This record gives structure tokens, sequence and C-alpha cells, in this order.
């Protein structure tokens, strides 16, 4: 009866909201009805925000995952698919945004974002940023000029957060 209790975000639209958070803890405290992967087509968790939401999850995340890749195959980049939110979330979200450290069309990221649009409420992290190599400051433009559902993004540095907000306007 608490969820989605999203507290502290700086509202930068009318449905784009940031905190300076790490999203694991964010999930466990807000307990949102969907919280968004920063995944890869093969829902392999290994690093950045996918590996740290796997690792709370105890693995359950990648196990499920695997089953699902055997039964349907490989996402698209820019596509997503709803799966269990174990202890963070109803659902996890699993958005493929395209990774820049391997050369793949940033124009995919608008395509990436349109996946939110089904869901009223999510707890997100930036798409394609950080180990996925986009310009984090382009991930937010793309996610204000593509999503009108109500996103709360986590940002885990300060110093980031700090960049995006300061630059926002
Ligand atoms: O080699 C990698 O980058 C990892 C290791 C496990 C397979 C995975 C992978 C293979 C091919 C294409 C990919 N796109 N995003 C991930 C990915």
């Amino acid at each position: 009866s608490m969820v989605n209790s999203f507290s502290g975000y700086l509202k930068l639209t009318d449905n784009v909201y940031i905190k300076n958070a790490d999203i694991v803890e964010e999930a466990k405290k807000v307990k949102p009805t969907v919280v968004v992967n920063a995944a890869n087509v093969y829902l392999k968790h290994g690093g950045g925000v996918a590996g740290a939401l796997n690792k709370a999850t105890n693995n359950a995340m990648q196990v499920e995952s695997d089953d699902y890749i055997a039964t349907n195959g490989p996402l698209k980049v820019g596509g997503s698919c709803v799966l269990s939110g174990h202890n963070l979330a109803k659902h996890c979200l699993h958005v493929v945004g395209p990774n820049v450290n391997k050369g793949e069309d940033i124009q995919l990221l608008k395509s990436a974002y349109e996946n939110f649009n089904q869901h009223e409420v999510l707890l997100a992290p930036l798409l394609s940023a950080g180990i996925f190599g986009a310009d984090p400051i382009h991930s937010l433009r793309v996610c204000v000029d593509t999503v009108r559902t109500n996103v709360y993004l986590a940002v885990f540095d300060k110093n980031l957060y700090d960049k995006l907000v300061s630059s926002f306007l």
C-alpha cells in the first residue's frame, strides 16, 4: 500500500523528475510498479545498472532472463520486455538503448525511450549513459522530448546529477 512513493525528486518537466540516488536503494524504498533496467539484447546483466539490479535479486533476475531468451530469442536494440521486478518492483522493464562503445546508432535512443510510454510511472536510469557510452546530457534531452508518462530518474553520481540539472535550463 505505499507503492510509487517517490520522494525528494526535482521536477524538470511536467512528467520528468530527477534525483541524486542509487537506483537499487531507491527501488527498495519507493516500491515502484516498474523499475527500468539498462539491458542488452541478450539480457546478460553484467555491469553498471544491470549488474547492480541483478545482484540485488541474488541472481534471480539473470536466471529468469536466460529462460526468457531461450524461449523468445534476443531483443532488438531499441526494444524492451517486461519481466518480474523481484525484490525491487512489481515489474522490471528491460530496455535496450544503443551502446555507443559498440558503435550502435545513437538515433535508436529515441525508440528505446518510447518503451517508457507504455507505463504510467517508472523508476529509471538514463538510457545509453554510463557503460553504454552516450553523452548523459543527450540521453536526458531525448528522455524529455520522448517520454510522456511519469519518469523518475535516479542518477548515482552527485557530480553528474549537478551537470545534468545545471545544464538542462
Ligand atoms: O560481449 C559483450 O559485450 C557481452 C558479453 C556477453 C555477450 C554480450 C554481448 C555480445 C554481443 C553483442 C552485445 N551487445 N550488448 C551486449 C553484447
